[PDB]
């Protein structure tokens, strides 16, 4: 197709011009084997090995027996676990590092309760600012102008985390489906006291994904939480225990809403029983957040655990420098 | 005691001086037999034969053989009866009226939703006026200057009525625990979404009246119920089924809060119910209403029928400028 325009536009200059072409010939047909391929190739060129051994791994999952694809993903395959276990140590220093402190510490953690509640509320929607959201947990009043149920959205938040860090963080034992139920609970409650705690009884579309039947959400969320006690999720790198138990259950979709509240708040019990700084994913995010995840629908989880890896650096770093 | 200085202030003028030297020897025992007999012979020199059946109703209690308070209750009782029987005939000739009607009536059914959440949520210490109750529920937006909590409440009432008129007004069948659960989930929800439509789970205590122990409130509500879809409640006058309903759900108390909002709002499904309009306790009436309670707990529940009857009368009498 128009992937022949770009590898004549490789050879000899045109960088620039090869690379837009290339996404057009992916944009038209994003199963085009020969387009992910080159397109692989391409992206080592520029050391982007992660991105090429996607293109590759993509490519072989349409075509399993592509010559070109085969050859290059068993060169990528180890290479790439091996640059993904380097970064995890990376996180595992800054972790280090921020967990050897305080009163300096104590004025960062304060000013990230409403910067966490900010960001998980405007990532859904939600239009108050950081400053209208501390007067509503301060003063318990409400800001004027503003619709009442962006307002009870914040209101379950302060609630669902305040509940997690009294009875879930220092809890010991296994993690049940009543303790999800408890989040959302706190969650949505203020917004939507009928749904509240309560899975959906209609079928939905988050995006381009269809969830479960709700007929099927009670089997498919007794299996969710069997695999947060199973042994190999425990075995799990932290930050990739806690972005498959995010991606897991906003996948299930158990809920009317407040899915993606609830699994931000069960990756951050998650991390912080890991002994982990709780993290947030900044509403600019959206865009590549949905982008990972739809990525990870398509049978590529790995974009979206380098996502929650890059999101846990941005919060150990932050932390450190306004304690250093 | 001050009795004997109340009986010689009654001889010869001095009504109001008398009035309140019976008041202050109830003050000190409100168990005095000679006193409460005495001022029930006091209360029918005024005509107040409702009153002065009370207080000889309230010393038969204490003693069941007091010659003087018995003559008299024994003339008082088949009067009172027929006295409280004719009010509930005003009562059932203004709902005839009433449900003999347009554009005139439509005006008042409107002015009296907003007027119901108003006076409901008032009643119980929210601050909010007609105006912004008004706002919320037609803006969906907040109230500046107004605390979340109390305009939560506003929006609980809005949908704990929606759901009545909804799915229980107009359903045949019997009355259960879970539609009384529904009411409170919306009642409270928006304000405490962790205890809304779930029983209290510890002991509380209501003015001065201690409700069952939560261990009792399940089997107290089971009871409930039954008395809901029992035969004598649906032989009892409608007034007279709403006013104990809402007696009987008070007295349990089985939510931490929210109570006595789904208590007027069972009590509204009992009188809609039998095609009365839905009335309202106004936020002016917490006194006597309290008052009223507090002596059905004492043991008469007829001072909180009336109470009720009054309210209805009210209600009937606005509804009445259409006509
Ligand atoms: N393609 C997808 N498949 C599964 N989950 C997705 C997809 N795209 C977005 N999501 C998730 O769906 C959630 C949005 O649904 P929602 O229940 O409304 O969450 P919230 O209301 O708490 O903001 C987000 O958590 C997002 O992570
Ligand atoms: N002495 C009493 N005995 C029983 N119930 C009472 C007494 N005094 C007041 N009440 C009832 O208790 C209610 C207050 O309880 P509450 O849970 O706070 O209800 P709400 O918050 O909806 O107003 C009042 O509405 C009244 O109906
Ligand atoms: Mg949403
Ligand atoms: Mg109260």
């Amino acid at each position: 197709a128009a992937l022949n325009q770009a590898l004549e536009m490789k050879r000899q200059g045109k960088r620039e011009k090869a690379q837009k072409l290339f996404m057009h010939a992916l944009k038209m047909d994003p199963d085009f084997v020969d387009a992910l391929t080159e397109f692989g190739i391409f992206s080592e060129e520029d050391k982007d090995i992660i991105q090429a051994d996607y293109l590759y791994t993509r490519a072989l999952t349409i075509s399993p027996y592509h010559e070109k694809a085969l050859v290059n993903r068993d060169r990528t395959l180890p290479l790439v676990e091996e640059i993904d276990q380097r970064y995890f140590s990376i996180i595992d220093s800054k972790v280090k590092k921020v967990m050897s402190i305080n009163s300096a510490l104590r004025r960062v953690m304060e000013e990230t309760y409403y910067h966490h509640i900010y960001h998980t509320v405007a990532i859904g929607g939600n239009t108050l600012t950081l400053s209208e959201i501390r007067h509503i947990l301060e003063t318990r009043y409400a800001v004027p102008g503003k619709s009442l149920e962006e307002q009870n959205e914040v209101i379950g938040m302060h609630a669902a985390m305040k509940y997690i860090n009294t009875t879930l963080v220092s809890r010991i034992g296994s993690v049940t489906i009543s303790d999800v139920l408890e989040i959302h609970r706190r969650v949505l409650g203020y917004v939507d006291p009928v749904e509240a705690g309560r899975f959906r009884t209609t079928q939905v579309l988050v995006g381009h994904h269809i969830p479960p039947h709700p007929q099927d959400v009670e089997k498919q969320m007794q299996e969710f939480v069997q695999w947060l006690n199973s042994e190999e999720a425990m075995n799990l790198h932290p930050v990739e225990f806690a972005a498959l138990a995010h991606y897991k259950l906003v996948y299930i979709h158990p809920f009317i809403d407040g899915n993606g509240r609830t699994s931000r708040l069960l990756m951050n019990l998650i991390l912080m029983q890991a002994g982990y700084p709780p993290i947030t994913i900044r509403k600019e995010q959206r865009s590549d957040y949905y982008h990972v995840l739809e990525a990870a629908n398509e049978g590529d989880v790995r974009p979206f655990i380098r996502f929650i890896a890059k999101c846990t650096e941005t919060t150990l770093d932050t932390l450190l420098f306004a304690t250093t």
